[PDB]
């Protein structure tokens, strides 16, 4: 999968949750988000294209995907625990880190 | 202190980051911002009065300044490192996670 396919995964799999009727629902698409946000981490994005792979921006921007699985590593918790409601809040959390980046980036 | 008062800590504390040069200034700014979140966690905001603490929304609306202080804190890092302009940026993106709790309970 190249970046903007793991991109529209990230897109795809936020509906799901929102549309979600159970925590097990939530679980499975951000299971699917996560590889997602590792896979598309390994990317040169077209902004970055003649930048050195070592730059500070590269390195910057590999590190909104560490945020970004924490978030969904946080809202899997309460996903596995049943607390649907809780884990869709935490879920919503991950929206302002795809604008950030996507500020910088897209 | 009063939710409102603590907000109007943050609203004017933001402006007071953007307007500064130096990293003593934003680090000290972002020390009363961090503050003043954590006690609006303490908070029943109005909208919410007739909630139990339980709540999947008092839940949320504590979730929100966890996310903030967090991101706080990742600001004070910067300015500790003496990355002003970082630190400012790192700011301003606190208005997303603002907007997002305001979105739901303001
Ligand atoms: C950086 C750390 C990013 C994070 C976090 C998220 N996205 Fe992203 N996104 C990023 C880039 C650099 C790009 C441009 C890719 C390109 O080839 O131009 C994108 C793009 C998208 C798109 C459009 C895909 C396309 O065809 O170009 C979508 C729909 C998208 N991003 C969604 C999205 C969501 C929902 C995110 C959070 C869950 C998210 N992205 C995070 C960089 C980064
Ligand atoms: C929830 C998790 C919140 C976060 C994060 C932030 N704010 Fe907020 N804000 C929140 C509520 C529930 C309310 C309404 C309070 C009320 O009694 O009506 C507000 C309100 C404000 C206001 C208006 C103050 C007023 O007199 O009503 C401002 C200017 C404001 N908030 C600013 C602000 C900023 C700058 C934030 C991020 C840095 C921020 N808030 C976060 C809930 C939450
Ligand atoms: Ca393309
Ligand atoms: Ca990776
Ligand atoms: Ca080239
Ligand atoms: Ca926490
Ligand atoms: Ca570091
Ligand atoms: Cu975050």
């Amino acid at each position: 999968a190249d970046l903007e396919d793991n991109m529209e995964t990230l897109n795809d799999n936020l509906k799901v949750i929102e549309k979600a009727d159970n925590a097990a629902q939530v679980k499975d698409a951000l299971t699917k988000m996560r590889a997602a946000a590792l896979d598309a981490q390994k990317a040169t994005p077209p902004k970055l294209e003649d930048k050195s792979p070592d730059s500070p921006e590269m390195w910057h921007f590999r590190a909104g995907f560490d945020h970004l699985v924490g978030h969904i590593d946080d809202a899997l918790k309460l996903a596995n625990e049943g607390k649907v409601k809780e884990a869709q809040a935490a879920a919503e959390q991950l929206k302002c880190h795809c604008n950030h980046c996507h500020q910088h980036y897209r």
